[PDB]
C-alpha cells in the first residue's frame, strides 16, 4: 500500500482538523490529498503541504488561500466532484445540532461512494445519522460513527472489556483535557459550554467571545462536565453490551493549562458468570493529547471502514462495532 | 435469535470446558448441544445438562459416562460426525505442541464448516494454525486463534489502545491467576510449568504429580513467569501494530491461593504524532477469575466469528483483528 495508499480528505480545519493533517504526514499508507473549511478548499492528489494549509487557513481565515487552494461558499460539494478520495474524516463542528447529518446527505445526494469518519459527541447527534443507515448503504458509503477518544477508543475499551462479563452493570467514562493552544480550542469549546449546567447547544453557540471569557473566570477556566448527553450509551446499547442508562461520561477541561486536570479512564463494571462483581479499568496516559486519542482512533477506523467497503460491507458502523486498524 | 440460538460445542472437559459449560448455561442466544473429551462424548440436540456431564466426567472419568453419553477412543471424530454445531471452543490442553493443529487437521478432513474457537498460549502453536491459514479457508471454516484472556481479551485491548500512537514501543502483559480449584488446574499446570526456567514442553508433560508437588514446595505454591514465549506477540505483529519483540508477557499463577496474587493489566507504550511518550493500561478487576477472563471472550469471538463467517469470511483470525461480539 505504499505504492498505493488511501487516498483521504479532512473536512473542517479548524483545531482538531489541523491536528488530524499533522498526524497523516509520517503515515505511508494513507495520504492526505484533500482539505476543505467553510470558505474554501483545497485538493492535491500528490499530497497536502500542511504547513501551507495550516499558514493559509491560521492568517488568510481559509485553507482556499493556501498555494493550489480555492476559495468556494460551496467547498465541501465542490471537493467532493473534485477529487479521487477514499474516505474522509469529518472534523467539522456538530453547530448547529443537525450539521454532520447534513453533511453526510450531501455525499449521499453527490453519488460518492468510500468511507466517512466522524469523532461526533452528542447521542442525538448520532441518531440523526441511524435514520440514514439505508440511505448510507443504497448510496454504497461505508460510514463509521463516534469514532474519536468518547465516543471511540473508549468506548471500544469498554466494548472488549465487557467479554470478561454475564451482565454489564455501568460503563463509566471520566474524561481530562488540558487545553495547550487557545486558538486550536475556541470554535469547539461552545460545544462543551452546552454540556454545563443551564446550558444547551443555541444558547452556547450564540454566545460572544465576551461571555465565554466571563464564563470561565468564574470556575478559573475550568468547564466541569457531568451525566454529559454522549452518544457511548447508544453505541453500546447497539452492540448488545449493555443498555443506555448504564452508560455515564463526565470530564473536566482545564482551558488554563496544558496538563490533563485528571487522568482520562473507562471503568466496566458487571458481573460474571460465577456471580462475582467487579471492575476492568482502561487509562489513558497523560501525555497522549485530546488531539491523538481523536484523531489516531479516528484514521483506524477510517482503515477498518475501507476494508469492510472493500469487502461490500456499506451502512452505518460504530466504534463498538468493529476492530480499528493501525495506520502505518 | 432465542428462536434459533447458535448451537456449540466443547472439545476438552477439564477445567477450562468445564467452566465454559458453565458459563454457556444462561446465554439465551448460545446453547451449549456438544462436549467431547478424550474417552467419550455427549450430544444434545436440546441443550446439555451441564451438572449431569459434569458429575459423570469427574465420577465416572468421561462425559461419556452421563446420561445419552458415548464411549469412544475417537469422540471428536465420532462427535464432528454426529451433530449439528455451528462453532466449537477447542478448550483442549496444548499437550503435546501439537495437539490444537491436529485437532483443527481433522476438522479440516471431516468437511464440516463453521467457526473454531482457541485460547491457545503458544506462539508456536499459533504459528502451525497459521501454516493451516488456506486449508481452513479452502474448508470453509472460520477459525479464531488466541481467543481467551492472553491471548486475547488483552491482546485485543493493546490493539484498540495503539491507535492513540505513532508508533508503538512496547506492549506488556503481566498476568495474576489464585487457584481455587486444585483439580480444575491439574492437566493445565505442565503447561505453565513449561515455561518455567529450565523446563519445556516435553519435560513438564513428563512429570509425576509428585515432582510437581516437589517443585511447587520449593517456591510456596508460587510460578513465577517471566517472558513467556506467548501468541501475543505474532499476533500484534499480523495486525500491523509492533514486532513481536516489542511484546512482553509474565506472570504469577498463586496455585495455594483462590485470590489474585496481582492485578492483571497491559500497558501499551509508544510516541504520539506530537513526539510525546506515554502509556495506557488496561487492568482486570481482581475478582474476575481465569475461567470468566478467558471463557467470556472466547465466546464473544465465536460469535464474532460466526457474524463472519455468515458474511463468507474464512480463514485464520485473531483476538487482535477482529471486535468481538457480546453474547447474551
Ligand atoms: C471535551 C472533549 N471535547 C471531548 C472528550 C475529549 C476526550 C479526550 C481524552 C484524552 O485525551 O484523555 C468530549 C466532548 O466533546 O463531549
Ligand atoms: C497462566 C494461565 N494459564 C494463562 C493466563 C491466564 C490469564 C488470566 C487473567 C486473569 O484472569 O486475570 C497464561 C498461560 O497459560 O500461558
Amino acid at each position: 500500500n505504499s505504492l498505493a495508499p488511501l487516498r483521504v480528505g479532512i473536512l473542517g480545519f479548524g483545531g482538531l482538523g489541523q491536528a488530524a493533517a499533522r498526524l497523516l504526514a509520517p503515515k505511508q499508507e494513507m495520504k492526505l490529498v484533500a482539505v476543505a473549511d467553510r470558505h474554501g478548499y483545497l485538493y492535491d492528489a500528490d499530497g497536502i503541504d500542511v504547513d501551507n494549509a495550516v499558514q493559509a487557513y491560521t492568517q488568510q481565515g481559509s485553507v482556499g488561500k493556501a498555494k493550489k487552494g480555492q476559495m468556494s461558499e460551496q467547498s465541501i460539494e465542490d471537493l467532493i466532484g473534485e477529487g479521487e478520495v477514499d474516505g474522509y474524516f469529518l472534523a467539522l463542528p456538530n453547530l448547529p445540532n443537525t450539521f454532520m447529518a447534513d453533511v453526510t446527505r450531501q455525499f449521499i445526494a453527490s453519488g460518492w461512494q468510500g468511507v466517512l469518519v466522524d469523532a461526533l459527541a452528542r447521542t442525538s447527534a448520532v441518531e440523526q445519522l441511524i435514520t440514514l443507515r439505508e440511505d448510507l448503504a443504497q448510496a454504497g458509503i461505508t460510514y463509521m460513527t463516534g469514532c474519536g477518544a468518547t465516543p471511540g477508543l473508549l468506548t471500544a475499551a469498554a466494548a472488549i472489556a465487557s467479554q470478561s462479563f454475564q451482565e454489564i452493570h455501568q460503563v463509566k467514562i471520566t474524561f481530562g483535557v488540558g487545553i495547550a493552544n487557545w486558538e486550536a480550542y475556541r470554535a469547539t469549546i461552545r460545544e462543551d459550554i452546552a454540556h454545563m449546567p443551564g446550558y444547551n447547544v443555541d444558547k452556547a453557540q450564540a454566545m460572544t467571545d465576551a461571555e465565554v471569557a466571563a464564563l470561565l473566570d468564574q470556575t478559573n477556566g475550568i468547564l466541569a462536565l457531568e451525566d454529559m448527553e454522549h452518544a457511548d450509551d447508544i453505541m453500546l446499547e447497539l452492540a448488545g453490551i449493555c443498555h443506555r442508562d448504564q452508560v455515564t461520561v463526565g470530564g473536566v477541561v482545564d482551558t488554563r493549562n496544558p496538563k490533563k486536570p485528571l487522568s482520562t479512564h473507562v471503568k466496566i463494571t458487571g458481573r460474571t458468570f460465577e456471580g462475582k462483581i467487579s471492575s476492568h479499568t482502561f487509562t489513558l496516559g497523560d501525555e497522549t493529547s485530546m488531539a491523538a486519542n481523536v484523531c489516531g482512533p479516528a484514521f483506524g477506523y477510517l482503515k477498518a471502514g475501507y476494508g469492510l467497503h472493500r469487502q461490500g460491507l456499506k451502512g452505518l458502523f460504530t466504534a463498538a462495532d468493529v476492530m480499528p486498524k493501525f495506520v502505518r
